[PDB]
């Protein structure tokens, strides 16, 4: 609770506080405006299993077709102390939906393959299969 006041407690401050040259105003601006898109996030359930690795998951029409979506890692050591995420980690697919020219609604499934620091491939029993969100449009108004 007290690592939270920076500049007070631990007396440091940032030259520039930017994400890829954006002001917090205009970082706000691109986010409420993403906010007013239709967006469909495929959601991760993370355990602990004691070493780092990288999972890649695919998006799969009912014929497979399949097209890879996002990657993401995992850190961990072996004296790692247990941990799990209470939480969804989500993951952005409406693009590659779009580009499959199907709705969110119409049967297509995610398959994720994941590799260790070995690296070899962990069992599908490591991390259970995603779960597809589809959050709506909040119609109101910009700046913009």
């Amino acid at each position: 609770s007290d690592v939270f006041n920076y500049k007070q407690n631990f007396h440091y401050e940032y030259d520039m506080l930017e994400m890829n040259g954006m002001s917090i105003a205009q970082l706000e601006s691109y986010i409420r405006q993403e906010r007013q898109k239709d967006r469909v996030f495929a959601g991760f359930l993370l355990e602990g299993f004691g070493s780092s690795a990288y999972a890649t998951f695919q998006v799969c029409p009912d014929v497979g077709d399949c097209y890879e979506g996002s990657h993401f890692s995992v850190l961990g050591g072996s004296t790692e102390m247990p941990w799990a995420f209470d939480r969804l980690y989500k993951m952005e697919i409406t693009d590659i939906l779009q580009a499959m020219d199907l709705k969110f609604d119409s049967h297509f499934t995610i398959k994720t393959k994941i590799v260790a620091h070995n690296g070899t491939e962990l069992p599908e029993s490591l991390l259970p299969e995603a779960t597809i969100v589809r959050i709506p449009p909040s119609a109101q108004n910009l700046e913009v």
